[PDB]
């Protein structure tokens, strides 16, 4: 009943929109998604909110092509059914000031970062060798 402290995370908390993407395709590629999937979702713009209550961290995409909700404690793995509907096991910590986020399924690993960079939050999805870059802005 008190008002806690911030925290580190708070350099994520707000509204982000997808202003630019590189290499999208091929990382969805690498990831397995099919053609239709990735045609429709590399359309899309999404707006992420990320939020922060106590220690739950709460990432949403609101998104033309498939909303997603994550809430996670750091370090604590979870269930997570991803935009491409892979059902996922996720574990998220902070690495110095980089989110990690690392999804396993059907044997396979893909590893996003998350990381503040300028007024940016700067995205980097990498499956194997390939890497996407997602640049996000605030709302
Ligand atoms: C493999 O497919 C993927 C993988 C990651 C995302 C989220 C990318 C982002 O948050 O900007 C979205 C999709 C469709």
């Amino acid at each position: 009943q008190q008002m806690g402290r911030g925290s580190m995370c708070d350099a994520f908390v707000g509204t982000w929109k997808l202003v630019s993407s590189e290499n999208f395709d091929d990382y969805m590629k690498e990831v397995g998604v099919g053609f239709a999937t990735r045609k429709v979702a590399g359309m899309a713009k999404p707006n992420m909110i990320i939020s922060v209550n106590g220690d739950v961290i709460t990432i949403k995409s609101e998104s033309t092509f498939k909303n997603t909700e994550i809430s996670f404690i750091l370090g604590q793995e979870f269930d997570e059914v991803t935009a491409d509907d892979r059902k996922v096991k996720s574990t998220i910590t902070l690495d110095g000031g980089v989110l990690v986020h690392v999804q396993k399924w059907d044997g396979k690993s893909t590893t996003i970062k998350r990381k503040r960079e300028d007024d940016k939050l700067v995205v980097e999805c990498v499956m194997k060798g390939v890497t996407s870059t997602r640049v996000y802005e605030r709302a």
